[PDB]
């Protein structure tokens, strides 16, 4: 590494990739106002907040354990031009607080 | 993959890894104002910083990059009790700005 990476480095620094719980978390408040799937859930995160990134592995391992909880469910969509239907998701339920608060977590982890 | 885990995430959160980028201005803000050594950087950074882990790794990346940069010098001091010497690191020169320039990067840092 040169001077000119140190420097650039303060100013531009790599995003924090979610941890497993940020997903399960931010999943959470992105479905309780919207219906998503996958990479859809990837790049809005990054898109709508730079300083973060969210791979495949660990978006899947929140999305099974919202799934063994029955927190989120998800179902099947058409997408005019490709015949592949994508798996999309949902809140599981219209009042839920035990998923309420865990996407409150994310918007505080955000604050400031 | 339980709850429990998601609702211990945010109350013990992970410590971060300093980066070669980070782990040199740290390692030069410490080498302004005192001598010192490897066990201690990282010895001194988590005592007073339990955020933050140096990864004996990334201090030797940065500690040799001082080096070929010739902005830190190393000298052979002996330990009391311990036939084993110990390699003290020190400001190479004088009167240096690199080092200063650095090391207020990483004072500032702690905010951002």
């Amino acid at each position: 590494m040169d001077f000119e990476d140190i420097y650039r480095f303060f100013q531009d620094p790599p995003p924090h990739y979610l941890s497993k719980e940020l997903a399960v978390c931010y999943v959470l408040a992105v479905l309780r106002h919207e219906d998503s799937y996958g990479t859809e859930l990837i790049q809005h995160l990054e898109t709508h907040w730079p300083n973060y990134r969210l791979s495949d592995t660990v978006l899947y391992t929140a999305l099974k354990f919202l799934e063994d909880e029955q927190i989120i469910s998800g179902y099947w969509k058409k997408v005019e031009g490709r015949g592949r239907p994508r798996r999309m998701y949902q809140l599981a339920q219209a009042n839920d607080d035990r998923s309420r608060d865990l996407a409150q977590l994310w918007e505080r982890y955000l604050s400031s």
